[PDB]
């Protein structure tokens, strides 16, 4: 879980009085000490009410080990002879898409603008070695009577997808249709790699569009920094020199599997979190009563817009703020306040949002491609005509809850609580609340000046996706996915300015009722 770990930095932020605190940065390196540690402790014990101790933070010292260390054993490296595993969370992926019928809505965008035109037979050179490196990146997934199957193709056998698009009509929308594109996993690789010139365009955009079920926006980093090692490298006509991966993500998987165990043990790990899910999303709402410009429709187009709100870097800063004195989490306070916009909007006191959880604990998988997203049901309550400081309270208290149960798979989660179902409508929540961090430090990749471009896309997962998404250079803004079906983009970009209006009174006074 990454909450946990921007807990332990905005704690140890505070203690050491320092702006720097990075994942993996060592406490007592930053300046720390056994009198400090004392502070870092009853800090953290305040904040997530767990028995955190000084043992805890001598033998994890930075806030990955420690956020690590509060979440089971190790990943372990599988040896060559091992056939790839899919992992719970990519079935569920490869369920929604057959089930759902999603298309392309599940692809996940990287565009970078690059100030050179890249060498299309380098790039497709360099592809291959990160298609080689990351096995998650070839393996195939096929359908059978028990489900999906994986099939790793060789790296010799691994046909990559690359190729240069001259770009007519603005550059934004054609970056868009690529990343809607279909895949077919069961002959083509989870990757497709675009560079997109054009005599409007200064050099090239480079796109990457992975299939959800081979990365999550946690791998944005790694693909930038290995397609760039492995770019250089063949540009100097020679091979990539980088270790093997500590773990591939069959690896993950298979470890992940054996520790969840099977759900008729009532001992196992995936049983006794269900057990906590089917309490906690007792006489859940089959959907909340938002305002929509039209009906759900019988069947979804998974059709979907982006409605953008910029956020005043003085903004971004207060929520900050906002988040520390109360010991909650920018996301915290994020979800926060979509519940009170949903809540003011007449959806009633018992919201229930979904949000990505990152199971990015272990070292061996902390920084590498692949998918390690669950998706956990987020219920705040609003009743009691609460402050907005209140609900931070509520809602940490809500997240810590389910932080703890954050391994048993969405889809096992939707078996055992059984809503009502509806191919037009996403169970158990249609409202997503997420924060996202861009990679820094991608701005002279490929020896040229290089920046991240945001993919307005043209589809939508749910009926609402609120992203609050911080660039990696400092500023950040509120990303609103919305499903075309349901809202007119103006109606879309009405919800997130009052989103942003409600983060404002918040920062100003989280005193004052939320109704
Ligand atoms: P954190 O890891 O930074 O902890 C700080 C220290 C330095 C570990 C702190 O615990 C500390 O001061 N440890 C020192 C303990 C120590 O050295 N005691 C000396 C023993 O003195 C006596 O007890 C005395 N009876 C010695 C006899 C042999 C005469």
């Amino acid at each position: 879980v990454t909450a946990y770990e921007e807990i332990v930095c905005q704690v140890f932020a505070a203690v050491l009085d320092r702006s720097d605190v990075t994942a993996d940065a060592d406490f007592f390196a930053l300046g720390g000490h056994s009198l400090l540690s004392l502070r870092v402790v009853a800090r953290l014990r305040a904040l997530l009410g767990v028995d955190v101790g000084v043992r805890d933070l001598f033998e994890a010292p930075t806030p990955a080990a420690l956020a690590a260390r509060l979440t089971r054993p190790a990943v372990t490296r599988r040896g060559p002879d091992a056939p790839p595993v899919l992992s719970h969370f990519q079935r569920g992926l490869w369920l929604i898409e057959q089930v759902y019928q999603t298309r392309g809505a599940y692809n996940v965008p990287l565009a970078v603008h690059v100030s050179d035109r890249l060498d299309l037979d380098v790039l497709r050179a360099a592809v291959r070695d990160l298609v080689a490196r990351h096995e998650v990146l070839r393996t195939l997934v096929r359908s059978s009577d028990d489900g999906p199957d994986p099939v790793l193709l060789a790296p010799e056998d691994a046909a990559v997808d690359v190729a240069e698009v001259q770009a007519a009509g603005p550059v934004a929308d054609l970056l868009a249709e690529l990343t809607a594109q279909p895949f077919d996993l069961a002959t083509q690789i989870p990757l497709r790699v675009r560079m997109i010139t054009g005599e409007q365009v200064d050099g090239c955009v480079l796109l990457l569009v992975c299939h959800h079920i081979a990365a999550d926006e946690w791998s944005f980093a790694p693909l930038l920094r290995d397609l760039d090692t492995a770019y250089r490298a063949r540009a100097a006509g020679r091979a990539p020199d980088w270790e093997p991966l500590p773990a591939q993500y069959s690896d993950y998987a298979a470890t992940l599997h054996d520790w969840l165990g099977e759900a008729t043990d009532p001992a196992s790990p995936l049983r006794r979190q269900l057990d906590y899910w089917q309490h906690a999303l007792q006489d859940l709402p089959d959907e909340l009563d938002l305002p929509t410009d039209r009906p759900r429709p019988a069947t979804a187009s998974h059709r979907g817009g982006l409605a953008r709100a910029e956020l005043p870097p003085e903004l971004v800063e207060a929520v900050r703020r906002l988040a520390a004195q109360h010991g909650v989490t920018v996301f915290m306070v994020v979800q926060a306040a979509v519940a009170v916009l949903l809540h003011r909007l007449g959806a009633g006191d018992d919201i229930p949002l979904g949000s990505p959880v990152a199971d990015r604990a272990d070292e061996a998988v902390h920084d590498t491609v692949g998918f390690f997203l669950n998706t956990l049901v987020l219920r705040v309550n609003l009743s009691g005509n609460p402050t907005f400081a209140d609900l931070l309270d509520r809602v940490r208290a809500v997240d810590l809850e389910a932080f703890a149960r954050a391994d048993a798979p969405f889809d096992a989660v939707v078996d055992t609580v059984k809503p009502p179902r509806a191919v037009s409508r996403h169970p158990l929540f249609q409202t997503m609340v997420s924060y996202q961090r861009r990679p820094s430090d991608v701005d002279r990749l490929f020896g040229a000046a290089t920046r991240l471009v945001e993919v307005p896309l043209d589809t939508a997962k749910f009926d609402l996706e609120f992203a609050f998404i911080e660039d990696g250079h400092g500023g950040a803004h509120i990303a609103l996915n919305y499903a075309a079906d349901l809202f007119d983009h103006d109606s879309a970009e009405q919800l997130v300015a009052r989103l942003r209006t409600v983060l404002e009174h918040a920062c100003a006074d989280p005193c004052r009722p939320v109704a």
